[PDB]
């Protein structure tokens, strides 16, 4: 199955609803269940990347796109104050799901350190 | 801005890797036990002024950032951070990757 069996890997295939922000051939950004912010979503590559720690020097432009389509995203959703862009690698990072993900946090002042 | 600087080696800076389009650095105010910055030499301000042709540029940062991270020992994991604007808390108008860990990172980030 294409995209793996994490729980992104089925909302990628519609196997299981999400709140969907923006599809393209490369990637998905949609709404995170667990928001830490007013607006908090994800933007997730469709080819599956376990974590950033395994990825290859030829994903570099799909790692871009992911940071880019968070952008543009946010502007979509009226972040006009900002926002901020994470990503986790393995248990000191926080991962909890093994397929490479961009959070966006806005919608409020966030406090440094990041976590 | 500092950064500029700090690419053109006008001030010091601890530097961990450059290429032609980047350079990554220990952050001077560091917030893990390793905490550095990947910075592309292009001068993009902030991420949200990002052209969709600096797509390579950005995720080149990223990989620059977790082949640093690995080399820095952090195989226990780490955190990367885009500050955007007043809310996001950026810093410095230089578009910069920031890496954090060598502890454990908690939720939220900020
Ligand atoms: N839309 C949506 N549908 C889901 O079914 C679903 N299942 C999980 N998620 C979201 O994926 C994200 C997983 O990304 C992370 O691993 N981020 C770190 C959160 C975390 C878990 N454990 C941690 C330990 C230390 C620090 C941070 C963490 C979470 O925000 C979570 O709410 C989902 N989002
Ligand atoms: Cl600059
Ligand atoms: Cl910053």
């Amino acid at each position: 199955r294409p995209g793996g069996d994490t729980i992104f890997g089925k909302i990628i295939r519609k196997e299981i609803p999400a709140k969907i922000i923006f599809e393209d051939d490369r990637c998905l950004a949609f709404h995170d269940i667990s928001p830490q912010a007013p607006t908090h979503f994800l933007v997730i590559p469709k080819k599956h990347i376990s974590q950033i720690s395994v990825a290859e020097d030829d994903d570099e432009s799909l790692l871009g796109h992911l940071m880019i389509v968070g952008k543009k995203c946010a502007a979509d959703l009226g972040l006009n104050k900002g926002y901020r862009m994470v990503v986790n690698e393995g248990s000191d990072g926080g991962q909890s799901v093994y397929h490479v993900h961009l959070h966006v946090l806005g919608g409020r002042q966030m406090h440094w350190p990041p976590g």
